[PDB]
Parts: structure tokens; sequence; C-alpha cells
RNA sequence: GCGAAGCGCUUCGCU
RNA sequence: GCGAAGCGCUUCGCU
């Protein structure tokens, strides 16, 4: 790795107006919001002509307090009322779905560890996958969208991690990489681990039980300054935290030993869990790992791209080529980060 | 035993 | 469907 000249004010500056911008470039307008609940309404009506009592519900970042233009909708599909066959009722879900004049490409996916229906909505050109009894999804929505309140700098780094993996072309999980969701958990354990804490861990801070999984994590965002030992602890600059993250792990972290985990503080060990050989643990099913899919082809994809994204968000320069529009243009450089 | 392409076949993955 | 990793066969290659 190369040595970092050291952060000038200004180039920081810039950094905290990239990260900001992120956030306000891509969070959705509420015409946006509206459409997502368009369609889940619509859907709910069509699929209940066939299935009666089918219940959709929207998770993931349409709802969990990151949501970003023109990502795919996550839906959860129970029916009220109700051994379910789910790789049947996926390819059942796709034989109704395929007669909606709104819908094209229909395709089940049921061999999938969460078989889903994915399609194209004519009208808002989003992709939407449908999943079935999804429930663990809609908690660690709740959850992240907890974590989304505490603090105005979880969001601007969470978005600015959604800008640069799109960039980097390294957030997709059908291709071998990590999904979003994924690298958001990297993030809020990012800012749970550094000295001081942004955030603290919210299941932390009960035993509800859903899929066996204890699903309980503390939820009043207006009452931590109480029960939160290091609240209003860490002052540092979003932009800082961003260029903090890609140190993080590019120099510190080391994902040979230690399993990213949200859940609890402490470390926890690729010992521990029998998950020897990125490694990241879901808040709440503690079975499942996310990174279980990764080549090392794509694991170093990844380590690439957030190798000089450290590099050009840690050097400094002012100005830039009047050649790029503006600073963002800079920064995401496709070509750049790969 | 090794490489390239084509045509088939299988296994794993996808919220 | 898409991504990855294999197996079959054929054709052409191995100094
Ligand atoms: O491994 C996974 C992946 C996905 N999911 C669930 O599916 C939802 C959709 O997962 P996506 O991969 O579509 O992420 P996203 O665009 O919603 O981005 P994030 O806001 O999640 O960063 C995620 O929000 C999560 O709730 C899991 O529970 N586990």
């Amino acid at each position: 790795l190369e040595p970092l000249p050291p952060l000038t004010p200004k180039f920081l500056n810039i950094l905290d107006q990239v990260c900001i911008q992120c956030y306000k470039d891509f969070s959705p307008t509420i015409i946006e919001d509206q459409a997502r609940e368009h369609i889940r309404q619509n859907l709910e009506s069509f699929i209940r002509q066939d299935f009666p009592g089918t219940k959709l519900s929207l998770f993931g970042s349409s709802k969990n307090g990151f949501g970003f233009k023109q990502s795919d909708l996550d839906v959860c599909m129970t029916i009220n009322g109700l051994g379910l066959d789910c790789v049947r009722t996926i390819e059942e879900l796709a034989r109704v779905l395929r007669k909606h004049s709104g819908l094209r490409n229909i395709l089940p996916i049921t061999t999938a560890k969460v078989p889903i229906v994915k399609f194209f909505h004519l009208r808002s050109g989003l992709e939407v996958d449908i999943s079935l009894y999804n429930t663990l999804a809609l908690h660690n929505t709740r959850l992240l969208s907890a974590y989304s309140a505490i603090d105005p700098r979880v969001k601007y780094l969470c978005y600015t991690m959604k800008v640069f993996t799109k960039m980097c072309d390294i957030g997709d999980a059908s291709r071998g990489s990590l999904s979003s969701y994924a690298y958001t958990l990297m993030v809020l354990y990012f800012l749970q681990q550094r000295n001081p804490p942004v955030i603290p861990v919210l299941q932390e801070i009960p035993e509800i039980f859903v899929d066996g999984w204890n699903i309980y994590f503390f939820d009043q965002i207006d009452e931590l300054p109480t029960y939160w030992s290091e609240c209003g602890k860490n002052t540092e600059s979003v932009g800082q935290l961003w260029l903090g993250l890609l140190r993080f792990y590019t120099e510190e972290f080391d994902f040979k030993e230690h399993v990213i985990s949200i859940r609890r503080k402490s470390l926890l060990t690729t010992f521990k869990k029998q998950w020897t050989s990125i490694v990241i643990e879901d808040p709440f099913d503690l079975n499942h790992n996310l990174g279980a899919g990764l080549s090392r082809k794509m694991t170093n994809f990844i380590m690439k791209a957030f190798i000089n994204g450290r590099r050009v968000f840690g050097i400094p320069v002012k100005g830039f080529p009047k050649d790029y529009p503006s600073k963002m243009e800079y920064f995401f450089d496709p070509d750049v980060l790969t």
C-alpha cells in the first residue's frame, strides 16, 4: 500500500460535501416513494385475484432508511390465515404475474437461497423481487432504519458506499460479488468499531424470537442519550469517516480472523463461527454468512476497488481539472476506481 | 498430459 | 434468465 499524504483542511471540506452530496443526489423524492407504494398496492390486489388473502409488504432499501434512486423493489409476500412449498409457490406466482399487462420478463428463481419472482415494471422501469415469508428481512429493515435515525452521518456514509460500490461494479451478489445489504453492514460495523463509536449496537442496549432467532433490538431513537454510554462522543466529519472507512478496510481490519458483526460490539472471530475460509454475519440469521458465495477472484476486485478508493479519496489535490463538470465525477470515476 | 473454439451436459450461486 | 466452476464430444493446435 502507498503512504497517504496528510489531509489538508480544504481537501477534507471537499470530502464532506462529496459524501453529503451522495445522500442528496440519490435519496428518493416523495413521488418515487409513492410510486413504490402504488406498485405494492397494485400487485397485492392483482395477486389476490388468484391467491386471496395475499399480503405484500416492502422491505430493504425501500423502507430501511437508505432508500436509493432506481434501486430494485424488495417485496415480501404472505397469505393471511396461513409446510408451504416455496418452490411451487414461486412458479405459481410467476404464472399469475405473466397475465399482467404492466409487467414483463417474469422470471422465477426457485433454486436461490431466497427464492424470488423477478420482473420488470413498465410504468416505473424498476425491477421487482417478490419473496415468500421473508420475515427476518422485515426485521433487519426496521433495524437498519433505527441505525439510519441515530446520526446523520450514518446515512451519509451508507449512501456514499452505495454510490461507490455501484461505480466499482462490485455490488451484485448474483454475479459473485457482495450485495448492497452486505456493504451497508460493513459501514455500520465500521461506525460501531471506530474509537469513539459513531453508533452503538442496538441489540445490546430481551428475547423476541422469529424463526428461532432473537430479533430484539433497541428502537426508541428518542432515548439513546440515556442508555448509550458514548453518545455524542464522536465529533468527526463525514468525509473523515468515509476516508476512515476505506482505510479501516484496507489497513486495519483483518478479514482472515474477524467476522463483520453488527449484532454485538466485541470481536467475533473466524474460529468460533466455524467460518474459517470476507465474512459478514447477518444481524439476526446468525447461521448466514453474507460472504459465503465470494470467489477469491471476486474478493480481489473488491479489495482492489477499496484500495483505489483509498487513493483518490485520500491523496489531496486542489484544484480539479476543469474537464470535470463537478467534484463528483472526479471522485467516482469508474475507470480510476477500476 | 496441455491450449483454443464450437456443440451438448451437469453442479453451485442470485432477496 | 444471469454469474461462476466443472464434465462430454468434435475440430484444430503441442517438436
Ligand atoms: O444477504 C441478504 C441480502 C438481502 N437481504 C434483505 O433483502 C433486502 C434487499 O437486499 P438488496 O441486496 O436489494 O439491498 P438494497 O438495495 O435493499 O440495499 P440495502 O439498503 O439493503 O443496503 C435487504 O435490505 C435485506 O433486508 C438479507 O436479509 N440478507
